[PDB]
């Protein structure tokens, strides 16, 4: 517990750039994107603002679009007179990937009809379209295979306080290890994070703060509509602050909080306000109505594992279930707790062999054991209850591929 | 209940198949057969022959037998097992966990086929496991996979009875002959014989 997490002062101008997003939809071959840019103000509507959107790929400006404030007609009432939203069009825009995280910059500008600025705020754009197709998760049109690792925010040292230079640090030894995505589990990770993975490229699945793993059944408070508010924000509130990142392919409800009627209500909302990704929880079985990915943690490759109500089933014979279709991305695989990972290659085996079968999150990164000291103030790993803390679960905090101090296993 | 039709020597298969000129022809040998037999409960799935490829005539009589009776799935495995001429994904010989990417029809492991993107017939092999000779290999691994996965819904083995036939010697004596031992020729030896019993029953 505690302020674990930057504090810090921002000073904005009384009429301003209250929010703003940016879409990137592209042709049948991807050699021609339009980027729509939403802008939205606060303050007094004077006639003379104005806003500009310019799109940068370098020092060499791409395009650019002005316009005064007020939108087109949404309703018997009218529209929006304090927004505005600028189409850009970009001929054989230079697409964003893990493998090219080619990227962009968007300025946004907030002015007077005379040239004045009042404030601008900006981001990287990356252009890059994400959808599921005949069963299949496609990036630019073509198919994923998704070389992933859940990664907790943890130091041996600071606890959850995250630095850059260990950002980079995990980073640098993920894409060096051959990953292409990382799932944040589970909840919405420090700023900084996305922005690394935007200009380092990796697929992210970005993770509402919630799981109620410890309630009985799980989806107590998951099913019960006095909780839907509280639920709603930290799904929303990922949303309206992650939505312009292109490292962000895949939105996620939680974690292991059952499935409840809250999840179907959130996971409309997701779709809704945002179709460019998409939506998925592994929660009261990994294939409910709530996820557009069969996302099963632990689920094997041949052998089934037919628990009551939410069995897991071989990933292989998953995908043929009777009127299934979607794609089967494990949210979760391949437990690396000490002497593991025993088996893993029957898992790209099957992944390579099956179209629909598009990888998956390896569990997980790095162990979250701390740092202790003896009498002569030596450092030693401790885990679970070297710390008076009771009950605990021991050792069962450290899985991760490297030691918490970054050391590969 | 299966077509009287397969033209397997011809090369691409599908050249009478997908010829117009031929249509009438294979038409009589579908039409006629439903027109015989659809009051027999005991036939359950109507088969528009076998190995003639996939041809444009094979699309018109799927339909028509979809027409006139609504009862009966129809299946067919010519020009790849999954073609829009089969109800049921039937291939021939296809492994359990084994791909053999053939080009233009492949044979895709059975458990693969079921989830290709957009698949969703069931999969029920209309010839597996070779019976031929010191064979039956393997045998167990298709069931454990039949039962495990729901849309795999078995098979029908090839085959039955071995096509030998007797002869005698200059002791008056019988035996088993196969192919060539006619004096035909050309022939294909032994490859007749690829039962689960001999012509006379016994087991193998
Ligand atoms: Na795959
Ligand atoms: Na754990
Ligand atoms: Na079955
Ligand atoms: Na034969």
């Amino acid at each position: 517990s505690g302020i674990f997490r930057d504090v810090s002062l921002l000073h904005k101008p009384t009429t301003q750039i209250s929010d703003f997003h940016v879409a990137t939809r592209f042709n049948d071959d991807f050699s021609r994107a339009v980027l729509e840019a939403e802008v939205q103000m606060c303050g007094e509507l004077r006639d003379y603002l104005r806003v500009t959107v310019s799109l940068w790929q370098g020092e060499t400006q791409v395009a650019s679009g002005t316009a005064p404030f007020g939108g087109e007609i949404i309703d018997e009432r009218g529209g929006y007179a304090d927004r505005v939203t600028l189409r850009l069009n970009v001929e054989n825009p230079k697409l964003w990937s893990a493998e090219i995280p080619n990227l962009y910059r968007a300025v946004v500008e907030l002015h007077t009809a005379d040239g004045t600025l009042i404030e601008a705020e900006a981001c990287d754009v990356g252009f890059r379209e994400v959808r599921i197709e005949n069963g299949l998760l496609l990036l630019n049109g073509k198919p994923l295979l998704i070389r992933g690792v859940n990664r907790h925010e943890h130091h041996p040292l600071h606890g959850q306080v995250m630095d850059e230079q260990t950002m980079v640090q995990d980073i640098l030894l993920m894409k060096q290890n051959n990953f292409n995505a990382v799932r944040c589990s589970h909840y919405p990770n420090h700023p900084l994070w996305y922005t690394l993975c935007d200009r380092y490229g990796l697929y992210v699945v970005d993770e509402a703060n919630i799981e109620t793993h410890g309630m009985v059944p799980m989806n107590r408070l998951t099913d019960d509509p006095r909780w839907l508010p509280a639920m709603s924000e930290r799904v929303t509130r990922m949303v309206q602050r992650d939505r312009n990142h292109p490292s962000v392919i895949i939105w996620s409800l939680g974690n292991e909080s059952g499935h409840g009627a809250n999840h179907d209500a959130l996971y409309r909302w997701i779709k809704s306000v945002d179709p460019s990704r998409p939506v998925q929880y592994e929660g009261g079985g990994a294939d409910t109505t709530a996820t557009d990915i069969i996302c099963p943690m632990y689920a094997r490759v041949d052998e089934d594992q037919p628990f009551p109500a939410v069995p897991k089933w071989s990933i292989k014979k998953w995908l043929s279930l009777p009127g299934e279709t979607r794609p089967l991305i494990l949210c979760e695989y391949a437990h690396a707790m000490g002497n593991s990972l025993g088996g893993f290659a029957k898992y790209w085996q099957a992944f390579r062999q099956y179209p629909r079968l598009q990888g998956g999150f390896v569990w997980d990164w790095v162990d979250q054991s701390l740092i202790k000291y003896d009498e002569n103030g030596n450092p030693w790993s401790a885990y679970g209850g070297d710390f008076g803390d009771t009950p605990n679960d021991a050792q069962f905090c450290m899985n991760g591929l490297v030691f918490a101090d970054r050391t590969p296993h």
